Formats: C-alpha cells, sequence, structure tokens
C-alpha cells in the first residue's frame, strides 16, 4: 500500500469545547475517516498539532505557578501534549480498528524536533496559541513579557516562536515501526522543539504541516496529506472567476503564487509544504484537502487538490 | 545479553526540587548508571513512576479549573506525565550514551495499561501523589471529596485508586522496539489506565513496580530490577539479628512475610512484585537494589537482593 502521512490540526481536535471528553469524541470521528485510508489499502503515518492544547495547559502553568508547584517551560508542555492527544488519539483509533475487526497495531512515540536557534522565528513570534482574549485582556497579559497578535473579527491569542524543523531525533525509530506495519503517531504538536547535537530543549512551537513535511521526507513516505477545512484548494472564492483546483504540478501552483493566489497565513503556507515534498523527491504527490473527503477516498479516487511534478 | 527491566522511582526523579531542570538534571545522573548496564551488553527497558509529578500537574488543573479551560482527568494527566517524564528521561539517555560514546537510540511509548474495572483499589484509594500537606492544609483539601492520608513524619499526601496492571496494550509494539536494539522507554508513570476491549479511560495510578513486573512478563524479560534506597533489602534494622539479605529464594521470603517483616506501604509490595515475576517463568530473576549499585555492576554481577526460585 502507499505510504502516506496525515497532520491532524490542534484547532480540528478543538473546534470548540475545551473538555478531554469533546476532543476524545471529536477524534472518535476522525479515527473513522483514518481507517477508511486503511481499508483502501493505504499505510497510515500520522501526526497532529496542539496549538489550542498547548496555550491552555501553559494558563495551567501560570495558574498555579510557585516554587513548590513550579510552571513548566514550552517545550515541557509540547510533550505533555503529545501525550494527552497522543493518547486520545490512539485511543480512538484503537477502538475503531477493533470494531472494524482489522488487527492493526497502533503506537505514539515521542518525537523531539531538531531546529535552528539562528531560526528567523525566535525574534519574530508568529504561531498563535491557546484561548482568544480580549484587547484589554491581551494588554494585560502582555506585562509577562508575552506577546499578542490579533485575529480579524476573532480576538487576540498569545503568539509563540515557531521555527522551521531541520532533523527529527527518532526518525530511525519511527522509519523500524512503519516497516513492521504499524500505525505511527508521532512529530505530536509539531515535535519537542530541540537545538544541537545536545538536543537541548528551546521554547518554541513548530508548524504540524513542516514538522510533517520533514517526517515524510525521513521515512521515504508517497504521499504528503495536508488537511484543510474544504475539499479542494480554491482561488477566487466567492467570484465569477472561483475555479477549485484539482491535479495541479508545482509550475502550476508557482504561476498561480505569483498572480497574488492563496492567502499568506493560512493557504499560502500549505502550498508551501506541498511543494517542497513534492521537489524533495522524485514520484512524491502532496494532497491538500479535508479529513471528510478522505473518508470517500475509493482506493485511489484521492479526491481534492493533488500536487506533482 | 539479558534483557532487564529496571523501574524507576517518581520520588527519585523529583526529590527536592519541583523544577523541570532539577528533574531533568537528576535524570542524567540516573541515566549515568543506566548507560553503564548498556555497557555491560545487557538489553535497557525502562518504566518509571510518576507519584509526585502527576500530584502536582492535577494541581495546576485545578488551580486554573473552568470550562473554558477544564481540568483534564486523571488518566489524561497520567498520560500527560509520560510526555514530560519521557522527554526529559529520553533526552537524558541520549546524552549520558553520547558521553560514553555509545551509538543507540532511545524511544519513549505512550502505554496504555489495562486493569480490571471491578479492582477492590477503585473503592478504597492508597497511592499517595502530589506535595506533602499539613493536617490542616490536607483538611482544607478534602472539602470536596478527595481523600489525604498521612506518612508518618512526613506529612498528608492525596491518594488515589491504584488498581493491578493485567494487561499492557502496546506489549507487541515494545517488543519490536526491543528486537531492533532500540531501549525502550514505556508504562510511565505505571501506564495510563484503561478497561476492557475498548480501553475506557479511568481514574487512577498504577505502581510503576507492578506495571514493570507485568511488562517484564510481556516482553519475556530475564530479570526485573525494582529500586530501593539501599544495597540489601534489610531485615531488623537495628537489632542484634538484623540481616541484609543477598541471594533468597521465594520460599524463604514467603517466610520472612510470615514472621512479619517488609513495611506494608513500601518494601512489601516491591517484595510481592518479585515473588510474582520469579513464579512467572522458569528461569527469571528478581533484583532489589539501589540505582547505584546498578552503575557498579560487572558484567552479571550486581551487589543487592536477587530473588529465584
Amino acid at each position: 500500500g502507499k505510504k502516506m502521512v496525515v497532520a491532524l490540526g490542534g484547532n480540528a481536535i478543538l473546534s470548540n469545547d475545551a473538555s478531554a471528553h469533546a476532543q476524545q469524541q471529536a477524534l472518535v470521528q476522525t479515527s473513522a475517516y483514518l481507517v477508511h485510508l486503511i481499508k483502501q489499502g493505504h499505510r497510515l503515518i500520522v501526526s497532529h498539532g496542539n496549538g489550542p492544547q498547548v496555550g491552555n495547559l501553559l494558563l495551567q502553568q501560570q495558574a498555579a505557578d510557585s516554587e513548590k508547584n513550579p510552571a513548566m517551560p514550552l517545550d515541557t508542555c509540547v510533550a505533555m501534549t503529545q501525550g494527552s492527544i497522543g493518547y486520545w488519539l490512539s485511543n480512538a483509533l484503537n477502538q475503531e480498528l477493533n470494531k472494524a475487526g482489522i488487527k492493526k497495531q497502533v503506537a505514539t512515540v515521542l518525537t523531539q524536533v531538531v531546529v535552528d536557534p539562528a531560526d528567523e522565528a525566535f525574534k519574530n513570534p508568529t504561531k498563535p496559541i491557546g484561548p482568544f482574549l480580549t484587547e484589554a485582556e491581551a494588554k494585560e497579559a502582555m506585562q509577562a513579557g508575552a506577546i499578542f497578535k490579533e485575529d480579524a473579527g476573532r480576538g487576540w491569542r498569545k503568539v509563540v516562536p515557531s521555527p522551521k524543523p531541520i532533523d527529527i531525533h527518532e526518525a530511525e525509530t519511527i522509519n523500524t515501526l512503519i516497516k513492521n506495519d504499524i500505525i505511527t503517531i508521532s512529530c505530536g504538536g509539531g515535535g519537542i522543539p530541540v537545538v544541537g547535537q545536545e538536543l537541548k530543549g528551546v521554547e518554541a512551537v513548530i508548524d504540524k504541516d513542516f514538522a510533517s513535511e520533514k517526517l515524510a521526507e525521513l521515512v521515504d513516505a508517497d504521499a504528503l496529506v495536508i488537511l484543510t477545512g474544504v475539499d479542494y484548494v480554491c482561488i477566487n472564492y466567492g467570484k465569477p472567476d472561483e475555479k477549485q483546483l484539482t491535479n495541479v504540478t508545482v509550475a502550476e501552483l508557482e504561476e498561480y503564487k505569483q498572480a497574488g493566489h492563496f492567502a499568506p497565513g493560512s493557504m499560502l503556507p500549505k502550498i508551501e509544504a506541498a511543494i517542497q515534498f513534492v521537489e524533495s523527491q522524485p514520484n512524491k504527490q502532496a494532497i491538500i484537502t479535508s479529513l471528510e473527503n478522505l473518508g470517500s477516498m475509493s482506493g485511489d479516487e484521492i479526491v481534492g487538490t493533488v500536487v506533482t511534478k
């Protein structure tokens, strides 16, 4: 079967209700779609984000911060989310696989991702985490050196450095599990950020799609699946020349970018990740589509925007 | 080389300082000793407790509890500790392996441990977690239904259900990693407690030593190593008949236990875990000694209480 890396969205897992129960229930539905891919003969390699979750955990660190109960730094918080989310996801997957009568092991591996300490991201935090706050709440929280940015008509959120992944420490272990036909969950929340050969933890949160892209390269995956809310990457949305991109090449995508398409903060990064993967090695494809859309995939019918070349 | 399961104590990781760096630093020293075993050619299989850590995390969950940032249930908290402590230990091991010039991969696997939902532990919370409180503070901590118990001369701590492990969901995966010469860390904090084929999470904290004994059986380990603060299990401490057990058999221990030796909430359980492992399969050994002794082992020779039969 074809090896595909799929990165689940942290904001998809926690779309509203922040309770463990609500998130666990969401992953139950996510798992049905993923199992569907397993039934179509595909080999699953899973990862996930943690924006909402890590921001919330951080607030808990602060709520009781004291010498007797010290707040855990961001790198350890990411590690904790690899545990909570990895548990919820692996537990949900196992339940669905059992019901379906599919004998397949699922395993979550804590993952440390190496980044460049000179990364520009460290002096320009941009990844929003935690809950949306009012301007007043944002200013009050900035007194603690924290940096906040506003999302048009949504509120303010704490932003953190989001450096680029250059290597995955446990990559060889993940490969071994894949070779033994085990469904792996790794690079949780983008991966525990570390630098140097000593793997010193740094406070940041890596973007799941770029961590996944890097993972896909290291495990020699066949396809990288980047998730969105719709079925196809759409240009000129809501305009007479609206167009849903189906099968496209890298060249075509570059042409679209040069024409000003793809929002810089949402879609552009996804397009960039897709291009990077397709240009990494021969015979590689990137699929940008919805979770629901993958749950409809029949054999090779890969609905969604498929990038090649 | 022997397959040796070593269960690290959470109270040994977080002794006097609750900060992440202090625990990371404690794990570094611990790893120096573990790497020594690896140098002898043995195959290290690691596990660890989380009493202090999960209790502190639970307090943070409580401190910010609200509909927007709800406290995570105890099973999810255990999962989170598998992440934090797993991160610290795997990072520390890598460090000490690099120092010894030994190239081996380390991997932490999230572990769900099955327990009997009818276990008496669910109507009798007994495992102490978190910080020590004064009697007065304990009383204030018991206004919402929690249960705290006293440790003579040390203080009061919250106690939770601690059922017996009956299976490890990720056993086959952990064994596959062992077969691939990867140093594994699993059953973190005793394992995420679940029940039934559905693996329904339940609120409890499993004892690392019993979780390790079960793992040892499932991966057909050669030796189960239970850690204590001393070199030999000592009986009649400070008495004309004080004896330090070196090489004992199950029959002898049951005889001692019959006499009334071993403390109910410390040594007795360790003794029981050792017995269970030795009786589980032929040619198995259980070693009760200190971490320092492990770091002084030479080949198969080690200084501590060795149980066989």
